[PDB]
């Protein structure tokens, strides 16, 4: 039932963002476009999870959805490669964007909490966008640097907003830190399906590790740096346990769906291996070399490619054996 | 030290808070350059801020009211896509400079909630006009002044409201706002004249509309503005702008296109 509360909240999200772009004078295909923003329209389901007030948290994560398409939409004029019309989509970006202040400031402890908020990184968000923009990145530092602008400081103000909107219990620079965290993961996930879906190459992740230039191995580092920052975020009190699968599922997503497509056979990280004793000498075989593998009790007995017709022998403990090689064992 | 003195101080004060500003969030020496040539943008903020009698508060409402007006600016040169200029750049600081316009006005609003009122309140028929306004062009000098109402009049009231909402109290808002909307019209009938060459001018050059409908419209825009200013507690400084503005569209601009 809570994936049933994720669903009803982007439904109802999506409810108020298209009315108000219809009301505005948006064509159907502006509403169209809109209507399909799925995750930036579930988005603000999970900032709001510290909300204790249900009335509250609907009524925050509708304005929060309101702003974060505003800015979708001033993103796709300065790209101007949707067909959509231009004028349109300045006009329906301003009107969302100002009932979302309105809306927000009516929810805000504070009457200064939300201009605060938007204006104290406004010039790192928005020299941060020129930047990313004027200065495509050519390894993951640089990828990583850009990313923290139009990624996690984007979101980040929308976690501090749900923070300042969302009455008590609300642990401020946690929500922040989440929605910072969760940010970075879904910018990764988006430059992985965007290399194909969109064309895109220059400074686009993807693009960089075919290219050489960035390691699958640090991909995967970085992921697993996320996870554990939106997982620490979400642990501090009072907590907020609802958002630990969301975490797992979209980590988990780019590691075994989008990595695997930009890296191939191998994928990350070196070539695993079997380290036992044979005939006396110190032996380490590639799990690439290894043909038949069997148990024998807490034994995992094997044959590898040894050079030519040359067929060799071991035998290790499953204590000494590594992941790659029970995994063979599974499947033989 | 007279009223154009005042003036000129105001939009110098104006354009340096723009270019400053539009420096620090990365905009390149174009973009610079493009936002310091807004003239009557820069100007305008002094004209909406004549009633607040405090010279700190008007100083820092004028220049407030600058970054958000030159923003909008930024965002319609972002619509029309003819500018030259880096649409990643116009877009980003076109948001900065709004964002550091709701923070000013916010820090100077009795209620930092009737910023957001006011940028609400009528949000719908400015978005909504603009977009009608840009669909289906006007044939007559109803339909221009119906078009015209919205990303002139409407345009202009809202930072009329912002400037009593920010002023220092007593301030006739109703009257602000009114001033602000008929000023307004005259600017953008002088701005569509001027900007045929450099649509009311093609209408006017194909006889659909008469120059003496012309003329009657921007008497009666004087009018409207000279009684909005007359309303206690009263701006008289503002009674030699409004006949400078009418006058202009009546003895240069009006003989272009006739």
């Amino acid at each position: 039932d809570d994936d049933d509360k994720m669903l009803a909240a982007e439904a109802a999200n999506r409810d108020h963002v298209t009315r108000c772009v219809a009301q505005t004078g948006g064509s159907p295909d502006l509403v169209a476009h809109t209507a399909a923003l799925r995750l930036y329209l579930r988005v603000p389901h999970f900032l709001t999870e510290w909300t204790t007030d249900p009335d509250r948290r609907a009524a925050v994560s509708r304005a929060l959805a309101l702003d974060i398409v505003s800015m979708k939409l001033l993103d796709d004029l300065m790209d101007d490669d949707t067909g959509l019309d231009r004028v349109e989509l300045a006009c329906v970006c301003l009107r969302l964007h100002l009932r979302a202040l309105h809306e927000l400031e009516s929810l805000a402890r504070d009457p200064k909490a939300v201009t605060d908020i938007l204006e104290q990184d406004a010039v790192h968000l928005c020299g941060g966008q020129i930047r990313t923009k004027r200065s495509r990145a050519t390894n993951l530092r640089e990828w990583r640097a850009h990313a923290s602008t139009y990624g996690s400081t984007f979101l980040g103000r929308y976690g501090a907003l749900a923070a300042a909107c969302g009455g008590e219990g609300q642990p401020a620079d946690s929500v922040r830190e989440f929605a910072e965290a969760f940010a970075m993961t879904i910018t990764m996930a988006d430059d992985l399906t965007d290399y194909d879906r969109n064309g895109e190459r220059d400074g686009n992740l993807a693009h960089l590790m075919r290219t050489g230039a960035v390691a699958g191995q640090d991909v995967v580092d970085l992921l697993e740096e996320l996870r554990g920052r939106a997982l620490a975020a979400v642990a501090a009190p009072p907590g907020a346990p609802g958002l630990v699968p969301v975490v797992h599922l979209y980590t988990d997503d780019v590691l075994v769906r989008l990595l695997p497509r930009h890296l191939g056979e191998a994928g990350a990280g070196a070539m695993a291996t079997v380290k036992f004793k044979y005939k006396g000498e110190e032996k380490e075989v590639d799990i690439s070399k290894i043909k038949k593998v069997w148990r024998v009790g807490k034994m995992i007995s094997f044959t590898y490619d040894e050079g030519g017709g040359k067929t060799g022998r071991g035998a290790v403990s499953e204590k000494d054996a590594p992941k790659e090689l029970l995994q063979m064992l599974e499947k033989q």
